[PDB]
């Protein structure tokens, strides 16, 4: 499976990249870091839980903007490397509004803007926080999706190299690796 990319029409005319950036400012840094997670406000959660799931979900305490990462996640927490995520990253959802969780069965978004589906990353825990799944969701929790925005580009680019993370999402659609949102 290639990279597949589902998009809201909004952001026809917008490149994969300004719509991180952009994305990345607006859901901001939940100041996930040590003497700053001091309660459940910025931890985030996993399906099922508790440290492991097939998702990892959070919503930005500046905004109701909130993403979904999927795929088969662990966290190491206080096990050396400490603070670690790692696992297979299949799938990356960036929207409005986190819907349920690990009670209700899994995590949604009410209105999902952009997702981005079968990243194929897979860290191995012992790379700890050097880890490229690790780096690219923190990077959604800090206000800096360059992590992301690098493995998408060399996954555009190896479906084609006409396609990068500068396409518009209407010229990833036209290339067969993006689709709008029905309407």
């Amino acid at each position: 499976m290639s990279i597949s990319i589902s998009y809201s029409t909004t952001y026809s005319g917008w490149t994969v990249a300004d719509y991180l950036a952009d994305w990345s400012a607006y859901f901001g840094d939940v100041n996930h870091r040590p003497g700053q997670v001091v309660d459940g406000s910025n931890t985030g959660g996993f399906n099922p839980g508790p440290f492991d799931g097939s998702q990892y979900a959070l919503k930005s305490t500046a905004s109701d903007a909130a993403f979904i990462a999927g795929g088969d996640l662990h966290y190491t927490l206080f096990s050396n490397p400490s603070h670690t995520l790692w696992g297979k990253l299949d799938s990356i959802a960036l929207g409005d509004t986190l819907t349920g969780g690990a009670s209700s069965g899994g995590y949604a978004l009410d209105s999902q803007e952009v997702s981005f589906s079968n990243l194929g990353l897979d860290s191995p825990i012992a790379q700890g926080r050097d880890g490229t799944v690790h780096k690219v969701v923190y990077g959604l929790m800090s206000g800096d999706s360059s992590a992301l925005q690098g493995q998408i580009d060399a996954l555009l680019k190896a479906v084609d190299p006409s396609l990068s993370i500068n396409s518009t999402f209407d010229q990833l659609a036209a290339a067969g690796v993006a689709h709008a949102t029905p309407a």
